[PDB]
């Protein structure tokens, strides 16, 4: 992470300071835990009211012991009479008090990510409605195609990314685990009674096959679902910065206008997409664990909730601040006629006996459109029937005709 | 997709003919929800009986067409009378045909995988309950730590793989869609009842905000399962690897011994990873649709189902026949008596009020290790305690002592 | 691979029948070395004009064998009397024979790809000389900016692609090698001597340090250069695709009109990049070796290979056809006057002692009151200031001068002949 | 980059002060080369002796301009009269100074990464040298093969990481470029001239086309680089990793005797290897520029060279003081035999007229009846066949003459001056 991106609240989480303090609640969840059995009533409560996390004098005793797990333990000991310390960290493995710590912060970075989610498809929706009756040029490989709803733009992007949401709230509710399973998941010392109430208290169900370690898979199915979000993120903002450009002009970034923070955007999405090889690839672990997954994460964890908060939050003020030129918009499908060949080939098609071509010949040999096409009908084919008028109304009206059901059925309340 | 890995049944789902006949079972879905408006009751029915899919015929158009659903909707036309072919391919835009055939395909695919997944996790839970009371040394960093019941191993990857099942099982029931909705999404010709219907005949939910395409995220978010299920394939074909070693030798692939099987799925986990990023990138669609996603489409999503289909079988076989070398994997354990003091160091910890460093001084300090030590306790420190013999049964009895409540809670059944 | 993008004398190369053939090879040059020790004088030549490559047969022979190498060698073997095929894979561990084949289909391969890739760098220079005189609206973050050439836009992707064809050349030169050191790297029956005769006969160095296998990294690092070459084509297409556009509508695919073929080129980028990754992780193998990157190099080895060569030959021809609007084009930088703002508060700065807050609200007066930029700038500034100068027109001619005057540099130092007297 | 794994020299590279710094030198740069021109001789040598790096003014600056350069410039402007900062950043694009400054950046890091690996490279091959007379069991599949020299696994990482050498000190030669071009590579303001006399004062060559910026391609070849010295720091670290493993134990990492710093290499490996794919992407730009690419290389960049210098000096550490455990190693040879059958075929094929199928069912018959391997077989053959043969003792000795016959030769192609005589 660096100082130009920095999420102050997301930065703190991952912080020496939180990391330590976690890895405390966890020690004094199964230290309580061991009360029923061996450890004097109090005594987690007794460390709880007294210990402080000190990072520098961790990092100096790791120095000595190349341990940290064992200099955060020596740096509370020593803070307490032997007697008092005396069971701290028993029975447990270290990784029993990082993985589970770690779910510990990764829940709260969590709960930021899906508060700002929330909040940008709330504001994707605002402005869908906002320009549900724009009508605009529908593009397909670069070029013009039919009319639709400008809005249209924003519902894609809001139930895509309302899809990431329902993942993650799925994952909030299952996905986080804790773990107090001893050396080799084998629990020479603790039992899963001992597990059970300390996961109980920490508020985190238990890992149902844990090693030395919590299997990473749970981490890297998180790291994917925040890839997805990069490709809802990145498909958003290049969508914004193809109607920024110069040639289309149909927005611009509110605040000479460039489309800076989508672009912005696009390259935090390519970081965050980068994450998900390495979560993948730490998932495969040697035997009862091997530590290889540990430095990587230290990087990258940091990083993905950092960008991701970030990301979300500045993609949801681009989004209110966007500037949506209507006229511009609009008048560009009144510069453009040629779809009408097909509604109209299609009209015949669907309320005369004639088969394609001849329907096609038609509208093809041939001021109103509808007019002097109803009117060949009677004078040469003798049929007769009600042609709609195509002019900007009519248009509208044909184009736009299922917007109503497409925004009831995308949105829950409606 | 090659010849020495190809799965008929799953090449057979991807190969031209199955391809062009999902697209006229899509093509015949909305023709026969639009016999509720303009086409003549039966047309469906008549065209379904008689309809030929002729791969070579829609290649030989394609070359003057140069495009393959034109090609297809030749192919199908150029078999009736002009007037049942009329409303063949009517409203629709091609990627209405081309999308929600493809999630046939797809739903087809995933059947298989459902199944061969559900089959390797009945035969993990088998060799992890034929294997559940061998005990073995459990290693971290390669190096041995504590003792640990061996069908532990295979039921971590048990519940791993549930985890990926149950993933792909939520994805079954909610994930794939249809769209029958035009040019852009637009609905010109078509409405969203005649979409229903159709919808409904193929069996499959409605896209809720569809462009000229699906959203590519669908796709991606099932392309990412895969990508877990690739780590869980990879982390247990690595583990059998490591103890089929000849430094090892706890098992061996039942049949110049060699782990060529779990090394061969090591490499099909390589590709299938890969496909991740694939489809996370063809999400970026520009505007209402780019056909870039498409060429990629035709390479990975065969090769995806094939080799997962392949992988998951062979895996299954694997397990199946993989010779377990009891007496070899006991042995071990037998022969290293190191982890022993940490068990001595914690008994006196727990049950005597002495502290660590005089615990520890007293085990290091110190055939029956209990009997000495607790000789030692009586005759100087005039404590008495039962501390339980240590030889193999007392051994077993510690390291697998919660190894029923971890097979219980793992498995649904107990 | 598929039919669809299948090209024939590539998936020829990939074929199992030239597979074996490459192994045949190998092996006879291994035997022929061996004929100075203990092999028959003749021997290797004997096989040579006689073996037929059979893949159905060892197809069934695996059946039985479990082990296509066995299965290779036998069908080959019972081709022969028991004498002749005594010393058919003597002394060699499978993969000195797998391996260096391998090679042979690689180098094969590589061939065609820097062919091509030579081909789509003469195209596009064809393109960059043809549109060098046209000017454009040049465009960052897609806004315009100042005008360019045209042409520079295809220069640019020339020189990248040139890039590329230089580290494919090299490695050319100095990338692949061949082994025959036996089961680990040890030389238990082969001799350095051997290994280096069968090298020569082949016409492929030695690896330096074999294990069982020749190193992945080889592979590995003529993957990364493919991937790199698909950064260039994607950059490429998105520019012509985005220049494609209703919108903009500077160019069109030859023969409604849409970028099929750049879209499409755009999705075989993508399947290169993935290799990349898959080329990388196989490098990781296990002590003297681990066969796990045998079946991920079946599948992706021929794959890249074929939507490489695929692809450099589609856009190649994209190029080729591409049709470009020139009215369209110069149209558009005569709509647009904002650059020249930038132009005339350069020029006050650099030719009166004002400072350029003033020159900058000086430009943006006559702007806005104001028809010749140029004159009226020149008139107020002798007129309100009592300065002498020589501002040059700023019409399309004038335009033109100005934002292409570096063009013929920048075009010669691009392409090493060009700018040299050759007669 | 965290605290952690902060390399001190790397982090202040790409620190604030010295991404100014650097965009100061650069900016000093064009300055001068205009000297030539309309700005008055000495300007950039007197702005070069006073201005000051001010970061923390940057950022209040940044606040209100939303731009960086422009905040950076006005930093700097305000440091002197209106005169002498009238034609500072005159001509130039942004980016032709934050690329330009970018390239210093990385060629400074570069020089780091260089002088480590070769380091890394130096203790390889200490290591070799020191091993090279150890016997120890090859291992394919990991199951055992054949007996092999040890020091030939430090050699096998050796040549790789000197195949990185050459890419990197070739990149050096020919990878980094600055430009002066202007708004999109047009030059408008600047010629070529005033680009070359700028370029050769930062001691770099000039980018062939340029736009706004630099194409991504030239770092996305480093990066490339970069990921397949990731790929031979894994290979290594996971060869460390078995080797130290309880049931092998021929290592371990000197000073809870763990593997743990090969394992932790091997998570920095996974980071470097994740970079390729951002350095691809980041290639695609439209236009005539994009700034995507800037807050991903922001992230990535400092990562990268912090990440591949630490690992270089750990990974040369963890080499230096690993312990080779020869008896160990050698005596896994001595408790295995199996190996031998294959010596004894091939001695037998090669030297009598018999066939393969008749050799190997006597050395199966030896091997199940018997000891000398070798005496008693060599009885047989007189015995039963009437063959005299000096079949030679395969006995720990013999072993050793047999399976490292050629590890001179190997070690001598390997190592370029080594095996020239010199003096
Ligand atoms: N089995 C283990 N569980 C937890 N931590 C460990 C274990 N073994 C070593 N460590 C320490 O964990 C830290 C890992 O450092 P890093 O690789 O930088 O994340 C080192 O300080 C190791 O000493
Ligand atoms: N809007 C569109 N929807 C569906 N298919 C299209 C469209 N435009 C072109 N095609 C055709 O789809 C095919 C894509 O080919 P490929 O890129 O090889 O998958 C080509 O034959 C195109 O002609
Ligand atoms: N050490 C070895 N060298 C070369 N090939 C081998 C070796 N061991 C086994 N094989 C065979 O190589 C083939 C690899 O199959 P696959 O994993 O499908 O590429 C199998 O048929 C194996 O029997
Ligand atoms: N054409 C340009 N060249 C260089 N920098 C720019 C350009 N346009 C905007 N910027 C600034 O560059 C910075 C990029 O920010 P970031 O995306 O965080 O790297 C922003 O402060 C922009 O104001
Ligand atoms: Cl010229
Ligand atoms: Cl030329
Ligand atoms: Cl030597
Ligand atoms: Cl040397
Ligand atoms: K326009
Ligand atoms: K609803
Ligand atoms: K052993
Ligand atoms: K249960
Ligand atoms: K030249
Ligand atoms: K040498």
């Amino acid at each position: 992470m660096i100082k130009r991106y920095d999420v102050a609240e997301i930065s703190k989480i991952w912080a020496d300071e939180n990391k330590y303090a976690k890895m405390l609640e966890v020690e004094l969840a199964i230290l309580e835990a061991l009360e029923d059995r061996m450890v004097p009533k109090g005594t987690a409560a007794e460390i709880r009211a007294r210990a402080q996390i000190r990072p520098e004098r961790v990092d100096e005793i790791e120095k000595v012991t190349k341990h940290d797990i064992i200099a955060f333990c020596t740096s509370i000991a020593e803070q307490f009479t032997a007697e008092t310390g005396k069971f701290f960290h028993f029975g447990v493995t270290s990784s029993d008090i990082i993985d589970s710590a770690l779910s510990l912060q990764i829940r709260d970075s969590m709960s930021y990510v899906i508060k700002d989610l929330e909040a940008l498809c709330d504001s994707l929706l605002t402005k869908a409605e906002e320009t549900k009756e724009i009508i605009t040029m529908g593009r397909s490989h670069g070029m013009f195609a039919e009319p639709m709803s400008f809005g249209q733009k924003f519902l894609g992007a809001y139930v895509e990314f309302k899809r990431r949401l329902k993942d993650l709230k799925d994952f909030q509710k299952d996905g986080l685990t804790v773990q107090f399973s001893g050396a080799v998941g084998n629990y020479c010392i603790l039992t899963t009674e001992d597990e059970k109430k300390a996961a109980d208290i920490l508020g985190l169900p238990v890992e149902e096959v844990s090693t030395q370690v919590i299997p990473r898979d749970r981490i890297a199915k998180l790291i994917s679902i925040h890839g997805l979000i990069a490709s809802a993120i990145e498909r958003l903002a290049v969508e914004i910065r193809h109607l920024h450009r110069s040639d289309v002009f149909e927005v611009y970034e509110g605040f000479k206008k460039n489309p800076i923070s989508t672009e912005n955007l696009t390259g935090m999405a390519r970081m965050l997409r980068s994450h998900v090889s390495i979560a993948l690839e730490n998932c495969v672990l040697w035997h009862e664990r091997d530590i290889s997954h540990s430095s990587a994460e230290r990087f990258y964890l940091p990083d993905n909730f950092g960008i991701m908060v970030y990301a979300l939050r500045r993609m949801k003020n681009t989004i209110d601040n966007l500037v949506v030129q209507r006229d511009i918009i609009e008048d560009r499908v009144r510069s453009t006629s040629a779809y009408l060949s097909s509604f109209y080939l299609h009209f015949l098609v669907a309320n005369t006996p004639f088969m394609r071509e001849d329907c096609y010949k038609i509208v093809q040999q041939v001021e109103s459109f509808s007019k002097k096409l109803q009117k060949v009908m009677h004078d040469e084919h003798n049929i007769i029937l009600d042609i709609p008028e195509m002019d900007f109304e009519g248009i509208k009206k044909t184009y736009l005709k299922e917007i109503d059901h497409v925004f009831d059925r995308s949105v829950k309340a409606r």
